[PDB]
Formats: C-alpha cells, sequence, structure tokens
C-alpha cells in the first residue's frame, strides 16, 4: 500500500524528537524544552523535558501526556488504523482540554510535524480556575506515572480523530487526582490520511531524574502499543 509506505518510511528507524512548550498557568508562566528520541519499531520514546524559565510551577506527571501518538508501535495487522504516521511529514494538530477533578483544567493545543529529519512537538498550554493551594499549584502530586489505556475514535466530519482517557495522578497523601483527557487531532496538510476503525493505544510512562542536571527537569521513558482490532 504505498500510503502505509511513506509513513511507515518515516518512522522506521531511530528518529530525533524535539519539544517546546509556552505555558501559562492561573497567569504563572513558563517555557519547557524537551529533546530525545523515538523508535516507533519498539514504541519508544525517550525524552528529556527541562524548564528553562527556573521553577516548574505545576507538578511534572501534570504534563505528560502534553509531552508524540506517531511514536506509537501499530502491528502490522492495524497499520491501516495508524492515523498518526499518515499525517506525516506535514504533520497534524493534537488539542485538548484536561478537567483536574476539583480543580482548574488545561487547554492545550500542538503541532506535531517533522523539520528536517526532527519531529517536532510545538506545544501552547493555557491553564484557569486552578487552586493555588490545590493538588496541582501546591505540587501534592507524586513523581510517578500509571499505565492506561487510550481510546481512538474517528473524527470523519473533521478529516480527524477524537481521543478520550482518564489518567489518575497519585497524591502524596495516598489518594488519586483525576485528569479527564479530551482531545482531536487534525492533519495540517490537505492530503488524505488514515482514519481509523476503534482502537485503543496502551501506554506504560517511566519518570525519573538526570543525577546531572541542576535545573529543573523530568526524564520521561514511554512505551506505547496499538490494539483492540484483532
Amino acid at each position: 500500500d504505498p500510503m502505509v509506505s511513506k509513513g511507515e518510511e518515516l518512522f522506521t528507524g531511530v528518529v530525533p524528537i524535539l519539544v517546546e512548550l509556552d505555558g501559562d498557568v492561573n497567569g504563572h508562566k513558563f517555557s519547557v524544552s524537551g529533546e530525545g528520541e523515538g523508535d516507533a519499531t519498539y514504541g519508544k520514546l525517550t525524552l528529556k523535558f527541562i524548564c528553562t524559565t527556573g521553577k516548574l510551577p505545576v507538578p511534572w506527571p501534570t504534563l505528560v501526556t502534553t509531552f508524540l501518538m506517531c511514536f506509537a508501535r501499530y502491528p502490522d495487522h492495524m497499520k491501516q488504523h495508524d492515523f498518526f504516521k499518515s499525517a506525516m511529514p506535514e504533520g497534524y494538530v493534537q488539542e485538548r482540554t484536561i478537567f483536574f477533578k476539583d480543580d482548574g483544567n488545561y487547554k492545550t493545543r500542538a503541532e506535531v510535524k517533522f523539520e528536517g529529519d526532527t519531529l517536532v512537538n510545538r506545544i501552547e498550554l493555557k491553564g484557569i480556575d486552578f487552586k493555588e493551594d490545590g493538588n496541582i499549584l501546591g505540587h501534592k502530586l507524586e513523581y510517578n506515572y500509571n499505565s492506561h489505556n487510550v481510546y481512538i475514535m474517528a473524527d470523519k466530519q473533521k478529516n480527524g480523530i477524537k481521543v478520550n482517557f482518564k489518567i489518575r495522578h497519585n497524591i502524596e497523601d495516598g489518594s488519586v487526582q483525576l485528569a479527564d483527557h479530551y482531545q482531536q487531532n487534525t492533519p495540517i496538510g490537505d492530503g488524505p490520511v488514515l482514519l481509523p476503525d476503534n482502537h485503543y493505544l496502551s501506554y506504560q510512562s517511566a519518570l525519573s531524574k538526570d543525577p546531572n542536571e541542576k535545573r529543573d527537569h523530568m526524564v520521561l521513558l514511554e512505551f506505547v502499543t496499538a490494539a483492540g482490532i484483532t
């Protein structure tokens, strides 16, 4: 299929990644840069994020989802369902609203596309209605991350997809902070794209710290595998 060929071909080996985020949550401004690489053959991402403006004013785990679905490993039997690669290299827009239960919400817009050999994810994040003393602005979330299925459906009238999912962030007192994710992606190009049957992405995320890093930062290891159409 010369369509599967084209997107396939962009992702076959290790691809460098650049992430840039401009953030304002309740007027607390911040910028993050990340760098790393993805190897979609294995569903594998390795990234390191740095807050370049100082202290990150929100917990690092709340930004994990925001900070590359094109790097998912789609099984051979599911390649006709891979919207994300099919949009490349022109890319796609990924927009979210994420509702933190009993607290504020993030609204994000990103463009994910190639700049030469580099896969780039440029993001604007606005958060509003946060509790200054809540779990987010009050930094009460543990520095860890749970595994989660993410449900993809076609958004035929917008030539794209919608994605819905819940993330439970562990709180330091032992409880959980729900983060309810609503997501839409649409191609940037005017070309054809693969529009998928309902299926899901299985995520595993491991957060760590660079022992030689003095800046406020997050190292993120993600494995992502498509499933749900046997």
